[PDB]
This record gives structure tokens, C-alpha cells and sequence, in this order.
């Protein structure tokens, strides 16, 4: 239940990111955002907390919800997945901020991470400590998450998730079969039995979905694209949810397909404040409206922004992807989009839990 709600929420956030991104390539981690927002529930109260709970569909402090999320991270990280996944969450708080009595023990209980103290007025040191934690937890893949100005003397709380995935295709592509397509673009190619389905959107737009599994039996990448190349991908991203993805998988049959997939690396950083506000959680970003009295009642607190930086590398042997989601200010500037013959949506999914570790869109220019 909790796992499924976490997914639906992160997909809604993805949809908001895609909407605000206006046809740029986007890679994004639903699990990453849900992990950090789950922590945020425990730092907030009043209407701030209620906004998050309402949007997420669950209350971290209730029933065995926090326990469910800890068991979810365990399952994702288990050796039987046959592909490395690590997820880590951290909370950095202003060192001299007086915390609510019992906060640190309770947070550790629910989340199994201890509050880390940091003096944000030592701006460069604070940035280092947090950036270093992110690097250490993404195997050095997510660098300098916090740019200059990401935090400052007024910062009181930063929550961060770091997620790392390295998967090997169940059947790799042969480098020999990779060819440049004409800017020159490397296209990988493999003919094998793949789970495949055709599908149509509510408006009768046709599209299909193929599943490229990673080794083992839990992880795969879904690739979805309209049959007609001219169709704007919003036709698909507008209708995405966990149910639709279950419907894809549930509908597939295994068949000998020629699979063409671009060899590509994508690295994006997206604002999450807009998406979170649009999804009904504006209060946390307001120094006057925010309620962080679950964390501290010494002081009015808020978070200025949130962002997530994600990198994915897809090649002949598999996929390496990393994200870090953090409540810090983004000094992101747009990157140079890459070239592709056709738009498609990809979803990296832990199928047993329906958890989406990464999803994204590659948009034809």
C-alpha cells in the first residue's frame, strides 16, 4: 500500500516537473522525492504537514507506515535483485537550533538516520559536508549538488535523499551492433524475446511499451513511445500513473523484437518547489506560513526550495543512474539537450514493489 502510494505521488511530481520543463529531456527519481517528503512529514506540523500527508496519501507516523518504508528500502537494496541499488536519507539541521524534545530519537526510530548538525553560516563548509555526503552516497556520480548560494546563514534544515542504481541488462547489447545514426548518434540494437504491448491513450493515440529487463527477476526498464513519431509525448506523460504501468506489464506478451535503443547519458537538475506547490504543498516554502514545529519551536523555520539532480547512463551492458533530492536552492542553468531520432518515455522499475527508481523523457528536437 505505502509503496504504491509513494509511487503514485512521485509520478505526480514527475508529471509536474515535465510540465514545467516544456519539452526538455528530463530524468527524475520518484522514489527519491517520496523518500525525502516522507522525512519532511516528520519535521512539519499543522497545515504544512497536512498538505504533505494529503498530497502523498499517507501519514508517516501512522500504522506501520514508517516501518513499511524502511522495509521497502531494505527490499530494494537486497542482493536478490542482482543489481546494485543503494538509497540513503539524511537530515542536516543548524547546529544551535534547539530541537523539540525527543526529536532526534524519534526520527532515528522512524528513519534509522541520525540528525546531522551543521553550521549553515559557515556556508562553504556546510555545502562541502552536504555535497560530500551526497557524493559518498551516489558513488561520486552526483557532484556539487549544492552550488554556491544553495544554502546560507539563514538555512536551518536540509533534507536529502541519495539514490544509486547500477543494472546490467538481462541480455546486453553487442557493441558490434551499435552504429551511428545521422549530428551522429550511437544507436544500440538487439533482436531477442521481449515483453511487449500495444496500447492506446484515452484519445485513441496508439503507442507501445517494451520491457528491457535487468539481470535477475525484479528490475526492468519500460520504454514507451507513440506509434506515430509526430505525436507530442505529453499524450503519454499526461496519463501516467502506477495503475497504467501495472496495465502495461499485465498486458505484455513475450515476442521476438528488434530492439533499437540509443546509447545515451542524461543529467538534469529540476526545481521541485513549483511542482510541490502545484501539488498542494506551498506552505513549507513560506517563512510566514510554514510549520516546522515538529522539528523545533525555538524559531520560525521554512525551506527555500527543493531540487533534484539526476544522471542516467544507458549503454550496451546496462544502466547506471543516480539522483539526489535536496531541499536547497538550485542555481541550475539549462544544459545542451542531446539528439535523438524519436521521443520516448523510460521507466526504471522495481517490479515486485512497483517502485519507480528513475523515469524520464527523451524528446526529439
Amino acid at each position: 500500500h505505502t509503496a504504491h502510494q509513494a509511487t503514485d505521488f512521485g509520478v505526480k511530481v514527475f508529471q509536474q516537473v515535465v510540465q514545467a520543463s516544456k519539452d526538455r529531456n528530463v530524468v527524475f527519481s520518484p522514489y527519491g522525492v517520496s523518500s525525502v517528503l516522507a522525512m519532511l512529514q516528520m519535521t512539519t506540523a499543522g497545515k504544512t504537514r497536512r498538505q504533505i500527508q494529503d498530497a502523498m496519501g499517507f501519514k508517516v507516523n501512522e500504522k506501520g507506515t514508517a516501518h513499511a518504508l524502511r522495509q521497502l528500502s531494505k527490499e530494494l537494496m537486497g542482493p536478490w535483485n542482482k543489481n546494485e541499488i543503494s538509497t540513503a536519507d539524511a537530515i542536516f539541521v543548524q547546529r544551535d537550533l534547539e530541537l523539540v524534545q525527543g526529536f532526534m530519537p524519534h526520527f532515528f526510530k522512524l528513519f534509522q538516520t541520525m540528525v546531522k548538525q551543521v553550521d549553515f553560516s559557515e556556508v562553504e563548509r556546510a555545502r562541502f559536508i552536504i555535497n560530500d555526503w551526497v557524493e559518498r552516497h551516489t558513488k561520486g556520480m552526483i557532484n556539487d549538488l549544492l552550488a554556491k548560494g544553495a544554502v546560507d546563514e539563514l538555512t536551518r534544515l536540509v533534507l536529502v535523499n541519495a539514490l544509486y542504481f547500477s543494472g546490467q541488462w538481462k541480455t546486453p547489447f553487442l557493441e558490434a551492433s551499435t552504429h551511428q545514426r545521422l549530428v551522429s548518434v550511437p544507436m544500440m540494437a538487439q533482436s531477442n524475446k521481449f515483453n511487449y504491448t500495444e496500447f492506446t491513450t484515452p484519445d485513441g493515440l496508439e503507442y507501445d511499451v517494451v520491457e528491457l529487463p535487468y539481470q535477475g527477476d525484479t528490475l526492468s526498464m519500460f520504454i514507451a513511445a507513440p506509434f506515430e513519431k509526430d505525436v507530442h509525448l505529453s499524450a503519454l506523460t499526461n496519463i501516467l500513473d502506477a495503475e497504467l504501468i501495472r496495465q502495461w506489464k499485465g498486458n505484455m506478451t513475450r515476442l521476438p523484437r528488434l530492439l533499437i535503443l540509443p546509447k545515451f547519458s542524461l543529467e538534469t537538475e529540476v526545481d521541485l518547489r513549483g511542482p510541490l506547490e502545484k501539488l498542494g504543498m506551498p506552505d513549507m516554502f513560506s517563512a510566514t506560513l510554514a510549520d516546522f514545529t515538529s522539528l523545533s519551536d525555538q524559531e520560525q523555520l521554512s525551506v527555500a526550495q527543493a531540487l533534484q539532480k539526476v544522471r542516467i547512463e544507458v549503454n550496451e551492458s546496462g544502466t547506471v543512474a543516480s539522483s539526489s533530492t535536496a531541499f536547497v536552492i538550485s542555481a541550475r542553468m539549462a544544459p545542451t539537450e542531446m539528439v535523438i531520432d524519436r521521443s520516448f518515455l523510460f521507466v526504471v522499475r522495481h517490479n515486485p514493489t512497483e517502485t519507480i527508481l528513475f523515469m524520464g523523457q527523451v524528446m526529439e528536437p
